[PDB]
């Protein structure tokens, strides 16, 4: 016999919650001791009957262990000594029942062994739900990582059950305590019960509208039309995929949902009623929002603070003003920002640093249809380009690769027509840039394009702006630089950020549940990178992106914003998401071995890519070494049933629209999956964090980032060239977005820019120990520790005089990719998942 000892470390629910969270021995914790959780352990080694291991029978939780060198916050344990003896041999997995009928959290159980066999670890941070809501019993598996030959024997078909159970078909509404996982296409984000005018297209399994499919929650359809689903204020998403938080303000979700669900209406009614003006006089009073904040009602006010969460975000005078902190952007100078050296230096160092191209071929083409711009050119004037710098012809600067491209033509183009239609007059824009002879980037021209005065074939009305510096001539200039960056403000939100990182990663999370058992090396790799993806994605969907949602609400888009930002994912290639692929495609970076990353960069000052390149050749070093020490050749991996499931999977149902594109990996050869593995890190963590966390620091000078535009330019003597003249910030103001929406930018965004206190970072964050494999550990370590040399790099970089586009004109040292960050609205830290 043995009586083999375990301690069961647990979390009360209360100590997750955001109910009882509010407010951040006491034998609670004698509860647990009745007949209450009971565990069982289960054989990797002797077979029963026709093989199922063995399960040493159930024992109940006795005495609570008072404290463990270890034992941490929140966490509680529980001692448990198992009957067992040689003839069971060794535990490998074990089977939990809460009969409690209050849910905890299971964060792991120690085995202190039998044979020589040293402590067995689980670790299984899961809510445990009462046993009777189940049909089976949740089983958690020790520390080992097996490949999918799902090793032990007596363990192979405990590991295909759970699989099994976690995919548990594509039938019913979907309940809070379960983890099946599954696809779905956008249905959900429209109400077409409350008003046709209420209805968006559905997004996902058809040619017009391809999108990445999303979680199924089972929701019973609208009733106009059973194409798409019933809404509801609770979305489901697999149990576990939501996390708890030990303290609020870290749950930041909560953050914005109240925001659309109460901050928005009450706020609303200050605009709708008086107490606020409803337009910004002066580029001082909308400075002003920083120093005293915005005088408003108790109404609002006593309403809108002690809800929780939205602590600090608004900041507050105690009663009658809701400030927001100053933005970095004007930290140093309150007006840099008009610089057109930073107008062009955020294009590769800003919010939306990913898109600028090196002109190849002048004048930049439309890759519209036959609707005849596209099958013709920029009106771009050759004959206007280069105003004091360096005079050179236009191909003797292509052939220097000096002239680049911000194009926004093509995009917003079919939908322009509707889109100012509207309260919105938009633009479609494409602006070239000059590299300046020192290093810096100069915008020489912004090509103002409307569609179809008279007729939509040939239907390109182009007009070009170029820089001036005193008189109307800079004030229309400047209006110019606001059509740019209002349309790179949709494109970031919808395409760059929510397209390119949230929308585009939901399937692998689905995929890898549904098909790679936990004890998967793989899995294990991409595991700490889905963190909360899921849950926030579940909240955009009912308050982001929906039928009246903020994006469409406070981006030029508008209700075309999503179904947009589906056509644009016509084009997203997953290989060309590398970022030294993207570099190339964009025309960024040329091949150069003898260059450190095996590619030479045209502008070579960039923050974003020279800083990031050094992450993303990390990350592909930590990935090789991980996949490399489990796969021993190409056909190890070819016959990997649970990979090949997988990757079968999100191609042909995940990114089910994409299923036929020539371009997927096929996961036939290891460097293949290091690739896809490298990718998905990469939007999960850099690219994400890259997009995200200067949102507030740039984007909180709505002046600086406007994200409508409501008037075109100003007519030629008219009395709104006259108000340029006579006053051009209130014209200024009143092409941009209006306070309502103003206000409430900034509070989305401020969320969105922050950092919760138990973030878990890029920076060797994992979060307990996950494997017994030394190997991969010690692997681990070596990762972490190259990320902390990459940190000083890229620090002894923001120092370094000679590189200017680093800081530019209001000293704003490019951090947003250094790993580590403490807290709040830090502008760095990489994350390891889309969390916000
Ligand atoms: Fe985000």
């Amino acid at each position: 016999g043995h009586k083999i000892k375990g301690t069961v470390v647990l979390m009360r629910k209360n100590v997750l919650d955001v109910n009882s969270v509010t407010s951040v021995t006491l034998d609670t914790l004698t509860a647990f001791l009745g007949r209450s959780v009971s565990l069982q352990l289960i054989s990797a080694t002797k077979a029963d009957a026709n093989g199922k291991g063995k399960l040493g029978k159930a024992t109940f939780l006795e005495g609570i262990i008072t404290s463990l060198p270890t034992l941490g916050a929140g966490q509680s344990a529980f001692k448990i000594n198992f009957e067992w003896d040689d003839g069971s041999g060794i535990p490998g997995a074990f089977y939990i029942k809460n009969f409690m009928q209050t849910e905890f959290f299971l964060v792991s159980l120690t085995l202190e062994d039998i044979p020589n066999h040293g402590s067995i670890h689980f670790v299984c941070n899961s809510w445990i739900y009462n046993a009777k809501l189940f049909k089976s019993d949740r089983i958690f598996f020790a520390n080992q990582t097996y490949l999918p030959s799902e090793t032990p024997a007596p363990l192979v078909k405990y590991r295909e059950e759970e699989l099994h159970n976690l995919r548990g078909d594509g039938t019913g509404e979907r309940k809070e305590w379960e983890r099946i996982y599954d696809y779905d296409v956008y249905n959900d984000l429209g109400d077409p019960d409350k008003g046709e005018n209420h209805a968006r297209p559905v997004l996902g399994g058809n040619d017009t509208f391809p999108y990445p499919r999303r979680g199924r929650t089972g929701r019973k359809p609208t009733r106009k039309d059973p194409n798409s689903e019933s809404r509801s204020n609770d979305v489901y998403l697999p149990r576990d995929e939501a996390f708890g938080h030990l303290k609020s303000s870290d749950f930041l979700t909560y953050g914005l949902k109240s925001v659309s669900q109460n901050v928005l209406p009450l706020l609303q009614s200050a605009f709708d009623l008086n107490f606020t003006p409803r337009e910004f006089d002066s580029f001082d009073e909308v400075h002003g929002l920083y120093s005293g904040g915005i005088k408003l009602p108790t109404d609002i006010i006593s309403k809108i603070s002690p809800l929780p969460v939205l602590k600090e975000i608004f900041r507050t005078d105690g009663e009658q003003a809701l400030k927001f902190p100053p933005p970095k952007v004007i930290q140093v100078s309150k007006s840099a920002w008009m610089t057109d050296e930073e107008f062009a230096r955020e294009m590769l160092a800003g919010v939306n640093p990913n898109l600028i191209r090196c002109l190849k071929d002048f004048p930049p083409r439309s890759k519209l249809d036959s609707q005849v711009y596209g099958d013709h050119t920029s009106q771009i004037t050759k004959e206007h380009l280069e105003p004091n710098l360096e005079g050179l012809t236009v191909d003797e600067a292509i052939q220097n690769k000096r002239l680049f491209l911000l194009d926004h033509h093509d995009p917003i183009m079919p939908y322009l027509r509707r889109i100012n239609a509207t309260s919105t007059k938009a633009y479609a824009t494409r602006t070239i840039l000059f590299l300046k002879n020192d290093g810096t980037l100069r915008p020489l021209a912004i090509e103002l394009s409307l569609p179809h005065p008279q007729g939509d074939q040939s239907g390109a009305f182009s007009q070009v702006f170029l820089p001036a510096d005193e008189g109307v001539e800079s004030s229309i200039w400047l209006l110019a630089k606001a059509y740019v960056v209002v349309n790179d403000s949709c494109y970031h939100q919808l395409v760059s950020h929510w397209l390119n990182t949230h929308a585009v990663v939901e399937p692998f999370i689905i995929a890898t549940n549904r098909h790679l058992s936990v004890v998967h090396p793989i899995y294990k790799l991409l595991h700490p990178h889905y963190r909360d993806t899921m849950n926030i994605n579940g909240l955009a969907r009912l308050s982001l992106v929906n039928d009246g949602g903020v994006i469409e609400q406070t981006f030029l888009w508008g209700r075309y914003s999503v179904e947009m930002s589906a056509v644009v994912y016509k084009d997203w290639v997953f290989t060309d998401q590398a970022l030294p692929a993207d570099l190339i495609k964009r025309g960024m970076a040329i091949e150069d071995p003898s260059c450190p990353h095996g590619i030479r960069l045209v502008i070579e000052d960039y923050p974003y890519t020279v800083d990031g390149l050094e992450i993303w050749d990390a990350i592909k070093t930590w990935v090789h070494e991980y996949v490399f020490l489990y796969y021993k050749s190409d056909d190890t991996l070819r016959e990997d049933p649970e990979l090949q499931a997988c990757w079968k999977e999100l191609v042909e149902v995940g990114h089910g629209d994409k299923k036929n594109e020539p371009w997927w990996p096929k996961m036939q050869t290891r460097e293949e999956l290091v690739e896809a593995c490298a990718i998905i890190i990469w939007t999960a963590s850099a690219l994400h964090a890259a997009v995200n966390f200067g949102q507030y620091p740039y984007g909180g000078l709505i002046l600086n980032r406007p994200t409508l535009s409501r008037r075109f330019m100003p007519e030629k003597g008219s009395a709104e060239y006259e108000e340029l003249r006579k006053n051009p910030q209130k014209a200024y103001l009143k092409t941009i977005t209006p306070k309502f929406q103003t206000l409430i930018d900034l509070s989305v965004i401020e969320i969105l820019s922050r950092h919760a206190s138990d973030e878990v970072y890029l920076g060797e964050r994992d979060n307990p120990n996950w494997t017994s494999d030394t190997r991969a550990l010690e692997a681990f370590k070596r990762f972490g520790n190259k990320l902390a040399q990459i940190e000083n790099k890229l620090s002894e970089r923001n120092n370094d005089e000679k590189l200017r586009n680093r800081c530019g004109p209001v000293q704003m040292p490019y951090t947003l990719l250094l790993p580590s960050s403490k807290e709040g609205l830090t502008f760095r830290g990489i994350p390891n998942s889309i969390s916000i």
